[PDB]
């Protein structure tokens, strides 16, 4: 896309070969068994990979950035079965389309396949690093932990008194590893300012907290 | 490889093309903050792959068969620094070579890189549905649930009593979360044959149990 710092030939021949546009978010696209024979490529907006369990445990274990890919764990992964990896995290723009024809220009440049490659690999690179992680319980630290390290990402939203990043505690049941129950104190305790400040999902660390 | 039913032509032409030979096992390879800039094609043998946690936990998280490879994770996941992901789990015998002069076979083939890309993605494919198993503390049944499982992969051994496959509980730390002391309940009572029948560090389920 033009009119940001890009600078890919190559993914404006793909754009050009796709579909960019897409919707508000709660818009998941495959992680419940349906075949990922299309590909959505996230250009703007960004969504929260989401993946299933041994016990049917579909919780979020990554999420995205404008100029991410979709559905690769269904094209490039060899799943043909959903797989899981999708739900909307933002009203984004993909430019979807299916791997049958976008596998073929894939074909025509080795470096679209392998510039998407990368990002799974670098999930692979999250999920190698994170796994026992929520899985700790570690909820003291571990939820606020999360909540400043929204400070850190593209999502902190500046606001005339703080900046925030609005995430319902059901992100925190799967980063922290605990519902929104534990981790309910917490973020009740949030709206109250006790350790943050909550301007209803949207959570604005203020700055002292 | 020949003698086993394989065709592939493109190994053979890739094998002919790096170094199969490896050692038994404990032969990790990169898993420490190694550069893996090298590759190694486990062509018979098989690993322990292990990762890295937020915590410095690098327990093995998967593993491989006689045909897979190793440090992908280094050259195609772009990680340059060991990222992890090997430990032998055998004695095995891998093509192993550097990534400059692989990745220009691989780049001579676009079916070579591809053929490994799906093993990592089929990894992510493992990892999708497993991260929060062993994090349930499940091991009422975990254990011997895996243990069973092995009596379902090319590792069952026959024997003119039972059919094994060794397992240090140390796997069973990982696999089911605990450290082999919970476990060490369990796999004390296998040499009990109260619950299978360890022939030292060889697990027989005898048959019953």
């Amino acid at each position: 896309v033009l009119g940001k710092p890009q600078t890919d030939p190559t993914l404006e021949w793909f754009l050009s070969h796709c579909h960019i546009h897409k919707y508000p978010s709660k818009s998941t696209l495959i992680h419940q068994g349906e075949k990922a024979e299309t590909l959505y490529y996230i250009v703007k907006g960004s969504v929260a990979v989401l993946i299933k369990d041994e016990e049917g445990k579909e919780m979020i274990l990554s999420y995205l950035n404008q100029g991410d890919f979709i559905g690769e764990l269904g094209l490039f992964e060899e799943g043909q079965e959903r797989s899981a990896w999708v739900r909307a995290k933002t009203a984004c723009e993909v430019a979807e389309i299916s791997y049958k024809k976008f596998r073929q220009l894939i074909q025509v440049n080795p470096d679209i396949l392998m510039r998407l490659s990368a990002q799974m690999a670098r999930r692979l690179q999250v999920t190698s690093e994170k796994v026992g992680n929520l899985a700790f319980l570690d909820v003291t630290g571990r939820i606020a932990q999360t909540l400043l390290n929204l400070a850190k990402q593209p999502d902190a939203m500046t606001h005339p008194d703080g900046m925030q990043i609005k995430i319902t505690r059901q992100e925190i049941g799967q980063i922290v590893g605990c519902s929104r129950e534990t981790v309910g104190r917490i973020l009740k305790m949030l709206e109250d300012q006790n350790l943050i400040s909550a301007h209803g999902k949207t959570i604005v660390v203020y700055g002292t907290r």
